[PDB]
């Protein structure tokens, strides 16, 4: 269960250089310097690296200090081999953010949450990312009339569409992911879950440069089934990145290592992910506990690599059994990619056999033998088979 | 707070109706006879009902006895002045649709759960329903190999497709409202929520004949923000149907009387759908707490109403309030309607004022206001002004 | 990992005999006889069954159909050498308890309660069971003025009062062990979690004659640490019995096999209880889903006790692990041990180095050394190690 | 509806003093001088003010700078007539709590807490306070091995226990009070509840100088209804203080104004306290915004006093009404109060009416009439009645 580069693995600047900082404590650990942070992680078997641009250039640097810090990553990048393919921005640390950044209710707040967006994506794009987020973790409320959301939607959505026409006009091959939370910083944050977020992007003026980044904890945080959510986005074909975590329940979101929290739910997103082939990277948006040192650090993000890696075995080990084969005829699941009604509706409507002779009761008492199926993946995920 | 038909309350025939059985108890009430709950809701001031064909016509009955049935019914609205404004089926009662109704793992059970639909469908329409509801509370599972819910949606948008392609060629003017929940029955319902459906109705074949039905305490089920995804509907052009109760919490599923669970989101719920002119029926698909008898039920169902008319009122009076237009002002909801970026890219990248000149801090400490005017909202629920 | 009576599973009459009557839903199984229930358990390789009173003798019996119920139920223990270790009443599923049964407001209904659970405690004792499970399910309130709650709990204390006087003047070798629940079938219930109910227990005449029998689905419907719960009511000496099922977070109770759900949970349990030396029943309080026929119903009930097994197997290797034992030294789980200050107040008080000359620095800089305990740990669960 | 000291409303400095920096969020407001808001809570009429040791004094201040804090503090207290009631300790913001102050695995962190416990209950007798908090927010875990709990209950009943003896030891006419909280800043907090808080009690040395402080937001964080929580607590003998604010519902805690949240449990709450007889502080634990600027930081900790006085006058006009009265008859809530059996176990035991000749189906029948006296109450809390 060893990481290679070939497992596209990444992790933010921002996950392991969390310092430990919570609503209610101090910093727990030290700054981390992002080229120590690409060299520690190529040497653990990551793939890439992600940031938001405070992150990499402290916010307000000149552009001499900014060159001087992007200049010593991409040595750090160059000599290790790792990759950039997703990069972000930081609309919501600084105290001017606090309404927002895209919807934020003060017109100039909003024009410049934009600008250094646009500034960022030249970075990133340099760097080579194919993916740029979007998180709106301040585009919410804690009370009813402080934000109007129709209207705040309009501007979410202009907002958008001018993100994707300047992509258009400067020829960039990147596209957008937006990444949807219930709340936390915010009482309440639009676009809460995978299902607002896939139906925001059909109202965008070019809904295919747009896609989500859903995020394990999030959906758990409103107490959804995360496996069933990245379903339909892949469904939509709108998967184009996924962060991975660990959530322990509905309360604050925790960032826990991935595989810890829910587990049974770890292992139905890596069947998902691998079943439906999944191409873009693994990246872990997580946090190590501030209870730990710096040692702890690489060895939470080891944690995030192996849990995906041991998953990933036991899912293709419950597929390839022949018995969990026969287990899903037994279920029926078969049946499912059948068509219901490729003929039509002329021959259902005259069917009798469809309701006027069908045996309801008989039909009723067919038990679906769904047990003895998750039996089999609960051997498998536990390796008793 | 006198209700009149002109106010547009409807009720279901199973609210005012529910006997009273729940997971650990039998029933505490009467079946209700669909005469006696047309009168009496009409003498209570309700505009009109609705029905699940099964609380009309008693499962599997014949055409004679289907007729008998329907003519009493149609007898007691033509009588009343009552009108119905929506219907829909009851794919979840019978033993039969344990697995669902449209994803069926079962092929035989999916074309039948259609049969039993087109069949209401035809008998809502000549009572004049304008509005056929569909609830999929089957459609899920409680574990992970159960369901294949990439293919289980290419069902559902099948089973959507063939509705819509029915009532294209019958000519009807039926429009259908498709209702999310996140659980119960099942352990995790597909669409669980307006945003996941929303998004779905954009794959079918024809989306302009399907919005939502939202139910309050549905969302609330996932911890959400219901006057906050009811704004996203209403932004899309697509709430055409909603469902109002009461819900104290993330636990199951209540269904209070209106008004009763979450006090002020009820408020803004109200507020939102007067200040955007909601047209359609105003109903409540609630459940009289099986601790009442008869005359609690009719009683918990005035309450339903008057709570509708009390917050309609105080959201009037808010709205109204010239202190309350000024403390918008301060808060500067006014600036939110404002376009980013009317003038566009070009405009805002040469914009110094926008970025390079911009005095952050100074507009960091522009204080937001939000809870002088959350308190003016408070004031004016509670009637202290 | 197949059971036999050495493992002390047990399971109520409820549980495998589960109808599926949900809340929308009708029952998809027919009831089972009692005497088949003890002979499939038993051949299963449970230690015994357990009821509630109108499990075994039908609601209204009659006082001989009541005698051959019990007479059948005894000559089939006998037969298969299966145990009552515990028993409980039914004051949930008649209408008459609709408010209540020891706090309904209705002095009638709760002497009519008071006098059915001795009825039950009288036929308990004769079947040897040492344990009397009360869950008052419909105990609570749906509206504030509805329970005054200090008077409810007047009401309850009086109940579990006469009901120790009158085991105690039978000289009944039994004690009691209070259910705690959330919600539902009520909106709140009273004592709602472990640590209310161990409140409850200390105001009572007799303390002694009262522990608590905690589910791991009631305390997941709070989102609590079901694990710590136990933790706390055997720091108490109170855990008398326990309820043993899978719940995924909170919503509804779905009374899941034990293993599904909160897989991660259920390990941190049985380590606890087998850490522990918990030497009561392993009792399974599950429902197999209505999606089940008669052979899934004995596939998740075989799921349980195998759950169990291996979970007890993998927490043991977890515990002998020697890598396990540096770690947990690593993270001071015996320094959590040694007492803080055994040398009392007053030189704890003098101890310049525990204030003064205490470096708070060198003591904040080391790590806790947890995530790779807890990831050891994950790789025991999964079969890694 | 304007407060004062008559009221006894109380305002720690950490609440109004709350600098906005959040998990995403650098701070937002400049610190507050503590003598500042001891004046501007005295003119908007307040009680007193209440502190955490790090509050007053800056961690690590050297012992003329901390005589300095005191004096100036003193001083303003003596200028305005305000009052100390209560005073707590900060075991949860530095580093060397990271893992827990009376139950932190390193003994040595154990005794720096208790030290420094101890030199806060010092300081707060000479002020004034009769009750000192104790709301361990890190003690608790977020991995399973992390923390064994039965010795963590050990941990934390040593700790009690020799503050216990310390402050008789010393004749101080003072009591603590415990603060539940079931998770945040620790993926759960152990006495996460009320219940668990009230039970942990029980088996201290000195049960009589302990009682909880619970926190409305803290309860509804699990999903628990907070006036039944304080109703037990006042049933146990153990309010011994609170802290008011609100929530909207389970996810990170909020801390809104008191009235926000859950409106109506903050209405049901005040109805508690007031019929209660409660007569120790109205303590608001809240954080105004990071939205807000200083004027809206008093805008909302006047919100705070008014909703309470508002709602105090709704529940007192609702108790009073003569409707409300026969209502609440008419639900039998003085039945409620009469005993069950106060005729002992043995007249109850021969009483044919309680069984044999009870007639259940005359006592099923009846209805409890709660739908109609919770309209009542809804009525009156929204000023229409
Ligand atoms: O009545 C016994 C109780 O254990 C059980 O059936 C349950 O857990 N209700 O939720
Ligand atoms: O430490 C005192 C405690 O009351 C408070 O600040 C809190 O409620 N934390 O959640
Ligand atoms: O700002 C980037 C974003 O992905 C971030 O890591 C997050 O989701 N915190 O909740
Ligand atoms: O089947 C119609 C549907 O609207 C139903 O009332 C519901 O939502 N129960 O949860
Ligand atoms: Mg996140
Ligand atoms: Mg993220
Ligand atoms: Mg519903
Ligand atoms: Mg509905
Ligand atoms: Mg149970
Ligand atoms: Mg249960
Ligand atoms: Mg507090
Ligand atoms: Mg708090």
């Amino acid at each position: 269960y060893q990481p290679t580069p070939e497992d596209r693995f990444t992790f933010g600047l921002w996950t392991v250089g969390w310092q430990g900082r919570d609503p209610f404590g101090d910093a727990t650990r030290p700054a981390l310097d992002p080229v120590e942070t690409v060299q520690r992680l190529a040497e653990l078997g990551a793939h890439g690296v992600t940031f938001h641009d405070d992150d990499l250039i402290p916010f307000g640097s000149s552009d001499t200090e900014r060159e001087s810090h992007i200049k010593r990553f991409r040595q750090a990048l160059d000599a290790t081999g790792m990759t950039v393919p997703m990069a972000t921005t930081n609309l919501f640390t600084h105290p001017v953010f606090k309404d927002g950044g895209f919807t934020a209710n003060d017109r100039d707040v909003r024009r410049y949450a934009l600008r250094k967006t646009i500034r960022n994506i030249d970075l990133a794009v340099e760097l080579g990312a194919k993916t740029y987020v979007a998180w709106g973790g301040r585009e919410g409320a804690e009370s009813g009339a402080a934000k109007d959301v129709r209207v705040a939607l309009d501007r979410m959505k202009e907002a958008f569409d001018l993100l994707g026409e300047y992509v258009t006009s400067q020829g960039y091959d990147t596209r957008f992911a937006i990444e949807p939370k219930p709340n936390e910083p915010r009482g309440d944050i639009l676009l809460p879950t995978v299902g607002h977020a896939l139906a925001f992007i059909e109202r965008l003026e070019r809904p295919e440069l747009y896609g989500v980044n859903p995020e394990v904890g999030h959906e758990q945080m409103a107490g959804l089934n995360f496996p069933h959510g990245i379903a339909q986005a892949l469904w939509a074909g709108k998967l184009f990145h996924i962060d991975l975590n660990g959530q322990s329940g509905i309360k604050y979101d925790q960032d826990l290592r991935f595989g810890a929290g829910d587990l049974r739910a770890a292992f139905w997103l890596v069947d998902l992910l691998e079943s439906a082939g999944y191409e873009g990277p693994r990246h872990f948006d997580f946090k190590p506990p501030r209870t730990e040192d710096i040692d702890g650090v690489w060895a939470s993000a080891a944690g995030c690599m192996r849990n995906y890696l041991i998953l990933k075995e036991r899912a293709a080990a419950f597929r390839a059994d022949p018995e969990v084969q026969e287990a899903l005829r037994a279920s029926r699941l078969d049946e499912l990619a059948q068509p219901t009604a490729a003929d039509g509706v002329q021959e259902l409507l005259a069917d009798r056999t469809a309701f006027e002779d069908f045996d309801v009761d008989a039909a009723a008492a067919r038990g679906m033998a769904f047990e003895r199926l998750d039996q089999l993946a609960m051997d498998h995920l536990l390796g008793a088979r």
